[PDB]
Order: structure tokens, then sequence, then C-alpha cells
């Protein structure tokens, strides 16, 4: 019933312009909990700059290091989701969520801060949605 163990990937905390605010973990796990969904903090919060969506190898070793340091932070937990926060849109996501759903055992979730900030109140009730129903 409680999604205790899962991640986030921020691809933006570089970017400067569409940085993913302080609040917005929070504020989307209220979210969910105002549907039914009851979620844990991230287990793990882990930045990388939108670049290196380009390189396979380096996408393959960041979600192994997000794994790892779930496991070294809180007793071998293991994530299930993780959610990618993106800047705009990157077709390198399509080989993220290759190697973390086929490969890793992961469920993954992308989204654009951009829409989802100001004005998005629409685009955040959504992305809870697609969250629920992954997870």
């Amino acid at each position: 019933s409680i999604v205790k163990h899962w991640a986030v990937l921020d691809f933006t905390a570089s970017e400067r312009f569409n940085k993913m605010p302080n609040d917005f973990v929070d504020n989307l796990i209220d979210r969910c909990w105002r549907l039914g969904m009851q979620m844990e903090a991230p287990i793990v919060y882990k930045t990388s700059r939108m670049e290196t969506l380009s390189n396979g190898n380096a996408i393959e070793e960041l979600l192994r290091s997000v794994i790892d340091e779930a496991s070294r932070k809180h007793g071998g937990a293991r994530p299930t989701l993780v959610l990618c926060a993106m800047s705009r849109k990157d077709d390198g996501y399509k080989t993220l969520k290759w190697i973390a759903e086929t490969k890793l055992g992961l469920v993954t979730q992308c989204f654009l801060t951009g829409p989802a900030t100001k004005g998005g109140d629409q685009y955040r009730a959504n992305l809870a949605l697609k969250m629920n129903a992954k997870v």
C-alpha cells in the first residue's frame, strides 16, 4: 500500500532556468496522498546534468549508483520507482527507461519542470495520476 523505497533523479539542478523547486517533491507527495497513494520520502535524491542523457554508459552507471546509494544509506533498500525531472525533452530518456526497466528491474517516470511549475496545477495532477498507476 505504501511506496517505501523510491528515488529522484534531478537533471535540472545545474540548469538555473527551470530548476525543480525545493518544495516540489514534498508537494507532489502531498498530492499523491490526497489521491489515496502514500509515499515515504525518496530514499535517494541525486542530481545529474542533462548532458548525461546523451551517453548510454553514463546513464547505466548513474542508475546503478542510485541503487548503490540507496543500499548504503537505507540498510539495503532497493528503489522501485525512479522519478526523473528534466528541463526539456531529451530522447536520451528512452535509453534510460530501457536500461532502468528491462535491465535493472525499476519503474521510471519522466517529467518537465517547465510545465510542472508556474501555472502547472493540471500538469502536476496528471503526473500524480501516472505515478499512482505505475506504482
